[PDB]
């Protein structure tokens, strides 16, 4: 049983209420535990964590609107050289530094926060599907161990309903990229 909607068809309509896909609960506030990763792979512009593979439920998807969908991802930037990589949150003066989030399309190829970089067109079908994406810390040099907490939003670039392209990008969701860095 789809077991989804408050009860109307949206009864709300303040902005753009066009997202061929509902999001799940699941995957709109998602927070995406990267755990604690050593400092040993943190250590030069370019070393990164382990990884983690996180990803987008999209229920109740309308192939009519939109046969495909992209994201985008939004954050503060680490640093002016790194507007691909979030600055973590909190203790900006207590969390780790040199570090910083990354996201990846399926593919592996990381994406850029600017909120409008959409990436990997996954061809959506009606009913459900799901964006797989990579994320990972990020460091720019010597690493250091404390927190490693950041809150993207990320963005649905809808795309795929005639003409030959045809996109729509609505908000998405929060991703709170959760996890710490050991001094190993």
């Amino acid at each position: 049983a789809a077991t989804t909607v408050n009860g109307g068809t949206v009864h709300f309509k303040g902005e753009v209420v066009n997202a061929a896909c509902a999001v799940d609960a699941g995957s709109v506030d998602q927070t995406v535990q990267l755990g604690q990763v050593r400092t040993a792979s943190l250590a030069q512009e370019g070393a990164t964590s382990s990884a983690v593979g996180f990803n987008i439920q999209l229920n109740d998807c309308d192939t009519n609107v939109a046969s495909k969908a992209a994201v985008a991802f939004l954050g503060t930037a680490i640093d002016a050289g790194h507007t691909n990589v979030l600055a973590l949150q909190s203790s900006a003066a207590g969390s780790a530094t040199n570090v910083g989030v990354q996201i990846l399309d399926r593919t592996g190829a990381a994406l850029t926060l600017d909120g409008a970089t959409f990436s990997s067109e996954t061809t959506l079908n009606n009913g459900t599907n799901t964006i797989p994406f990579q994320a990972r810390y990020f460091a720019t040099g010597a690493a250091t161990p404390g927190a490693a907490n950041a809150d993207a939003t990320f963005k649905v670039q809808y795309q795929g309903g005639g003409g030959g392209g045809a996109a729509t990008t609505v908000n998405g969701g929060t991703v709170h990229f959760k996890g710490e860095v050991v001094n190993a």
